[PDB]
């Protein structure tokens, strides 16, 4: 039941594979590596999960109950690494194929000149992550432990670590009912490390300054950076 | 000219001789875990660069007119310059044929033992250095040079007309000597622009992952050429 509830909060925060939308994709990319038009959609592609990640969030049974300001605090810390590790479930990287959680399709070279060199150790990852051949209730648990996890600053990190404890629990308990489990919990480390890379990709991009984050993006770069 | 001694006897005495180097820690085939970092590659990349800074300070010391300039004026002037400075400082100095740094301490690190604390960044330095050495710049062009980068217009200035001024003289210094014995140079100060930036982005990446924590005046140095 909280598997059930973790279950439907992943399943409709995401495209239907009806809702996939191939207009803009391109099987063949032209011959040509920076423009304002690469950074806006770097931004714009972060910014479309903002809302999306929020609203999953709180349908994970006792996240609504952590204070106003851990859950802050836990969706901030955790944005970057649930949107590759949601990029990197969702996608096809056997076709270079990126799904957003729009439903909109693009191929790597689309995207290649905002996400710089990070977008090739994404899909490194998610080709990582298909081989484990992680099943949906399994993938419901594992993004609930990316946001559900100690953080510096927590008010109360003891209900965070109850909280974690239940879902990892409840995951454990799902892969015994169907070794294996510490290749799923060891991609989390692996993520962490990945999205080091796009606060890197960030700070470059603020540096050249072609186009500003947005604010939201602007604050989460901020506020995890640890100076 | 008299201007040209002084910024020739500053560059010289501001290097080791080919006599005082340091070949101390120098291996010609170290075996690294590329991509990865310990904390006594992080301090020695911090102590490089400490460094160099102190070096740079007192070469800035002997260029005439500098040491009059405002105190402000003269940590500005240092400060926005630093990173730029030590790779065409570094760059100059280096022996690129044989993966060979050569540090203003004298210190020879070859490319593999410096890959660790410095990344992707000392191999771009090194094409770099390839860059530099074809051009084949004569000392006093070098000394102007160098001098021309630290001496230059930036953002909060209390005496802009006296840096600009200066940088009249040195130009004029420069020009009069490249005559002496008689644009391609200047084309690559675009590619040191684009080197400092790797510079500022391996900081980051250092301090994100904190082993040990920049020393005080390089951490200001990189907090105040960031926008924010
Ligand atoms: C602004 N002030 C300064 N300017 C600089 C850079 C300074 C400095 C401080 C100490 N030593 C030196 N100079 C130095 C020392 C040793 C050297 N060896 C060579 C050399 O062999 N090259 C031949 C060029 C051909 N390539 C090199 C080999 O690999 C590829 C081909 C130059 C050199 C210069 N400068 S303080």
């Amino acid at each position: 039941n909280l598997l059930t509830s973790l279950v439907r909060a992943h399943l409709d925060s995401g495209p239907s594979t009806a809702k996939l939308d191939y207009s803009k994709f391109q099987e063949l990319v032209l011959p040509h590596k920076e423009d304002a038009g690469d950074v806006q959609q770097f931004y714009d592609l972060l910014s479309g999960s903002l809302e999306v990640i929020r609203k999953w969030a709180e349908k994970i049974p006792g996240f609504a109950e952590l204070s106003p300001a851990d859950q802050d605090l836990l969706l901030e810390s955790a944005f970057l690494e649930l949107f590759i590790l949601r990029l990197a479930y969702r996608s096809k990287p056997g076709e270079g194929k990126l799904i957003f959680c729009s439903g909109l399709v693009l191929h790597r070279l689309q995207c290649a000149r905002g996400f710089g060199d990070w977008i090739d150790s994404i899909l490194a990852f998610s080709r990582s992550l298909h081989s484990l051949l992680v099943d949906v209730p399994a993938f419901a648990c594992l993004s609930a432990l990316v946001l559900i996890t100690d953080r510096h600053g927590l008010q109360e990190p003891r209900r965070v670590e109850e909280l974690q404890n239940r879902i990892a629990s409840c995951l454990k308990e799902h892969v015994a009912a169907v070794s294996c489990l510490s290749r799923l919990l060891g991609k989390l480390p692996e993520l962490r490390t990945l999205c080091t890379q796009g606060l890197q990709r960030i700070f470059y991009l603020k540096l050249e300054d072609l186009v500003p984050p947005p604010p939201i993006i602007d604050k989460i770069f901020m506020d995890t950076l640890p100076f």
